[PDB]
């Protein structure tokens, strides 16, 4: 009846569990790093996840779970999921930046992948209130 329930140093917003990760990574070791933690770098997709997601990031720049795809031709996030909500900054996105990061004001940029950031997030869905 009511999914709030994230895993321990994980943070709950609405249905979902954020990981705010620490450490030197390129973007697809952020990826894989979500991925060993059963979760996976974060999608974005609306205002008020984005604000949430703001309040704790990282100052210093954080990878999320967005990556331009040369087959389909456009930015994708790793869970499969369309660009609705965007958050680029001014002017951005602008060949060869095909990550995407989020900086300490919460907005995006395009970067090279193998640029080495202090920080990445990674979500995953809470869990629920069992039955009695």
């Amino acid at each position: 009846f009511v999914c709030n329930t994230c895993p321990e140093k994980w943070i709950n917003f609405q249905r979902k569990c954020y990981y705010f990760g620490k450490g030197t990574k390129q973007w697809v070791h952020a990826r894989y790093a979500c991925d060993d933690m059963e979760g996976q770098l974060v999608s974005i997709h609306s205002p008020e996840e984005q604000d949430f997601l703001t309040k704790h990031a990282s100052h210093t720049g954080s990878w999320i779970g967005l990556r331009d795809l040369d087959l389909e031709g456009e930015f994708i996030w790793v869970d499969g999921s369309h660009v609705d909500y965007s958050n680029w900054a001014p002017g951005e996105p602008n060949q060869g930046e095909d990550c995407v990061m989020m900086r300490g004001s919460g907005r995006w940029n395009d970067a090279f992948c193998d640029r080495k950031l202090g920080a990445w997030v990674c979500d995953r869905l809470a869990t629920c209130t069992p039955p009695a």
